[PDB]
């Protein structure tokens, strides 16, 4: 269709070999919150779409997330997402569509209606780091910058391996998703990056609740129970470092 | 050594054959908190153990609910596992505890520094349901009404396959736990088990985040990443749902 809009990440596919079983592996991020619950935090839905619209809008929300919104305390639920990170204007602005929305027609019986009819609950994606490159920065700085952001995993650990790159194109109607993936080779011990997720670095807790290395049997049982794809990217990834090593 | 205590919990394994791709598939349910968050909630700790010792505990909560803790409000992180159930009495005890081990010594500010430095985080079990025999209630009808309560299947979904029973011990030092299992093959459809996941069942969302079928690879996979080992009671179940059908 028309693309009205084009929205470009850049990550970062860290491997290593694992030396206890010989299986390669690389390192996945687990997100902190479902994207519906950012999604009707931010007010990314139309108040006037119709009742089983909205309910699969909290359908996919984890149940903690529902009974946040239960509480109709907008700021409990933002504190969820940004963790007292100042932005006050983004935040007045949402919390207005919020009130809107769900407090002023009737002090939220419609809301807490909803919340308490939607059924199941979503999954938290496993990702590759990856992020929006700032100005004027080139692809490569930003997927090595975004990466030990979110890991805290430093260039001493790892070489890049420039002969690899992969893109992925997804379509959402109008915006373009372009997601570009470079590769790196672990050269320094790293047994346990989930011990770099600590409250003291907001960056790396800002949206991710684990690390782990992930083998690609790994990798293939969560792909097949998520909705975001990782053996396009990774697959190749690690045919790459088998090349690489038997050289 | 000398068992202080015995806790004995009775519960259900369902099983169903996935006409698809015929395989055996049993519900589990996925635990809403960690056991390092209740323990720490109800107090569960000497306050007088060393440094190390209360960041173990610490490092085993999810990102989520360190974040919780570093509020700084009991009530918040109360709700969390309560949700709003009354239980005034004990929560005035347990915030009693808090509020002299963190809040009157220094107004936290220790507690925030051990959930700043805390690293890692835990992962929330997946198990079979099961739960404590009320007063002079049969083992089987405290499986099929638990079994009812957490998940929301009824007794016209299933029946009992009487020749199974399995028991399995565990030792805490102090206590030891004793779980019975009894099996039932699912003779009725039920697709999606988590769709009976809805916050307008209370005890349904009390403790569980997600209700799954699951095939014995799955329980495999979980198995491997989590402390509480499924295979030891799957296993035995799923042989003896295939003698059952081979008949
Ligand atoms: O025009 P707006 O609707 O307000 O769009 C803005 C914005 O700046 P400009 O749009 O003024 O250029 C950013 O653009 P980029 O950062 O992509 O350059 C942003 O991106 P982020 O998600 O990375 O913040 C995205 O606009 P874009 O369409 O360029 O992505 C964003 O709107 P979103 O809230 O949709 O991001
Ligand atoms: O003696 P307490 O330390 O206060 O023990 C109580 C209690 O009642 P009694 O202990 O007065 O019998 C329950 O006992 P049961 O329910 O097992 O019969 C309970 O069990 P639940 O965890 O199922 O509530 C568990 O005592 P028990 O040692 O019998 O398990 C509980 O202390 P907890 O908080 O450790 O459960």
């Amino acid at each position: 269709d028309t693309a009205m809009q084009l929205k470009t990440s850049i990550g970062l596919i860290t491997c290593r070999m694992n030396t206890q079983n010989n299986q390669i592996e690389t390192i996945l991020v687990q997100k902190r919150y479902s994207l519906a619950f950012s999604e009707f935090i931010h007010c990314h839905y139309s108040i006037n779409a119709n009742q089983g619209h909205l309910i699969k809008m909290f359908n996919n929300m984890t149940i903690n997330e529902r009974l946040l919104v239960k509480t109709l305390d907008f700021d409990r639920m933002w504190y969820h997402i940004w963790i007292e990170t100042p932005v006050y204007e983004l935040y007045h602005k949402k919390y207005q569509k919020f009130r809107k929305n769900w407090l002023l027609p009737d002090n939220g019986k419609k809301l807490i209606s909803l919340i308490n009819q939607a059924k199941g609950s979503g999954t938290l994606l496993w990702e590759i780091p990856k992020g929006k490159p700032k100005e004027d920065e080139s692809d490569l700085t930003c997927a090595i910058r975004e990466f030990e952001e979110e890991t805290g995993i430093t260039r001493e650990y790892y070489q890049i391996l420039p002969e690899f790159k992969k893109s992925m194109s997804y379509f959402d109607g109008k915006t373009e998703y372009k997601h570009i993936y470079f590769l790196a080779m672990l050269c320094k011990s790293l047994e346990e990056p989930n011990m770099n997720l600590s409250l003291q670095y907001e960056n790396r807790i800002a949206e991710i609740s684990k690390i782990s290395w992930q083998n690609m049997e790994a990798v293939r049982f969560i792909s097949k129970r998520q909705s975001f794809n990782l053996e396009p990217m990774i697959g190749p990834a690690f045919n790459f470092i088998k090349n690489y090593l038997r050289y």
